[PDB]
């Protein structure tokens, strides 16, 4: 991982702006169209957080298809020793996607940067509204489906001793008083810890520091396969990035989110 091996999953901006012409590294946006041209992190790719989805029915929060994420990480310039920076502008659940993404395409060194665009803005770091040359053409990719939770997976898995259900949503959503599908509630067994309830507003929406604390709380453990999800698994990036950056060995982004598990017909509601 050179220049950034001895670094721990979540960055700070320091570390990166240190490390801003390291050739190997592969520096992803994921904010938006007007947000990366007025101004990104230089040497910054952007990639607009609808490429990083399906988007189309059933459950468009699954990963994109083969050729358009070989032609994204072809664009991105994926090559054996790339190491990837990613962020944001929410607060890191995009970028959190992204890293699940990385999962999928079995990429293993890759960073955080904590409070994304916020934090770096916050601190005044240097800008730019250069665009980078995309490297080329689609790579032929190997796609994994450890890091991800199907439908019937998480079914079968459902009351085991050993697993936690982390619901990125809105409490209002878990309690199926806000209700974004045909059915409102939650996976049964499964807890609330909404993705913007682990930043700190105080400090650039970096992760709070208490984090580990209060996944303890809910009983969201390492020592329990973690499954993780909201609607469309982009809230559930974050919390996703959480689990891994925390160093808990078994993690899962469950993509078809609530926007499956609310309206297919055999999965079981809970309020
Ligand atoms: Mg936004
Ligand atoms: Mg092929
Ligand atoms: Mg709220």
């Amino acid at each position: 991982m050179d220049d950034f091996a001895s670094l721990p999953l979540v960055i700070e901006p320091a570390d990166l702006q240190a490390r801003l012409s390291a050739p190997e590294l592969i520096l992803v946006d994921l904010t938006s169209a007007a947000r990366y041209a007025e101004g990104h992190i230089p040497g910054a790719r952007f990639v607009d957080p609808k490429r990083t989805q399906l988007g189309q029915p059933p459950a468009p929060g699954l990963q994109p298809p083969r050729e358009q994420l070989e032609s994204l990480f072809g664009e991105l310039g994926h090559r054996p020793e790339a190491v990837y920076v990613v962020y944001d502008d929410e607060g890191g659940g995009w970028a959190g996607r992204f890293i699940w993404l990385l999962d999928v395409i079995g990429q293993q060194r890759y960073h955080y940067l904590n409070g994304g665009l916020t934090a770096w803005l916050a601190e005044d770091r240097p800008l730019s509204r250069e665009l980078p040359a995309p490297a080329g053409g689609p790579v032929a990719l190997s796609l994994h489906d450890e890091p991800t939770a199907s439908r019937d997976y998480l079914l079968g898995r459902l009351g085991a001793a050993d697993l936690a259900i982390w619901d990125a949503r809105s409490p209002q959503e878990y309690r199926g008083e806000k209700v974004l599908a045909a059915k409102g509630g939650h996976i049964p067994g499964a807890v609330n810890f909404e993705w913007t309830a682990a930043m700190d507003p105080s400090r650039a929406l970096r992760i709070r520091t208490d984090i580990a604390g209060r996944l303890e709380e809910l009983g969201i453990t390492p020592d329990k396969e973690i499954v993780t999800h909201c609607q469309t698994h982009h809230r559930s990036g974050l919390t996703y990035l959480i689990a891994k950056a925390l160093g808990y060995p078994r993690v899962k982004g469950y993509a078809g989110s609530w926007g499956e598990w609310g309206n297919h017909p055999d999965t079981p509601v809970e309020l």
